[PDB]
């Protein structure tokens, strides 16, 4: 049981997502763009990512591992980048600090995760 749970990274994500929904820096982030409205947006990105989609994703237990959950994540921001380029923008801006913040708080629940994995490998 407790100590180096793999299954413990799950309800630390979902923690962690709902520090993100909370945070007014997601609010362009929590559901996928508009077509109609950005009619372009499918022009620049090719794998659009949202926070919804990621919680309904752990949600539905299609993540295999907390990795593959910061992958996900790490699109949305690189989707971010690619689309909204200028350092200039207040979106970029945004895109920035909430980035920061979800990689501080991650960082615990991959090490933790990766611990766990080479203590149950090991024995
Ligand atoms: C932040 C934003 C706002 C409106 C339209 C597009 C975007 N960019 C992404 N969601 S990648």
């Amino acid at each position: 049981s407790m100590s180096y749970d793999i299954q413990a990274w799950k309800k630390q994500c979902e923690e962690l997502l709902n520090l993100i929904f909370q945070c007014e820096d997601s609010e362009p982030f929590r559901q996928p763009v508009d077509l109609l409205e950005y009619p372009d947006y499918r022009d620049i990105i090719d794998t659009p990512m949202d926070f919804a989609t990621v919680r309904e994703t752990l949600e539905a237990g299609n993540y295999e591992s907390p990795m593959e959950l910061c992958k996900d994540v790490r699109l949305i921001f690189s989707n971010s980048k690619a689309y909204t380029p200028s350092k200039r923008s207040r979106i970029y801006s945004m895109s920035l600090r909430l980035s920061a913040f979800f990689e501080e708080h991650i960082s615990s629940v991959l090490s933790d995760y990766k611990s766990a994995l080479r203590f149950h490998k090991r024995n």
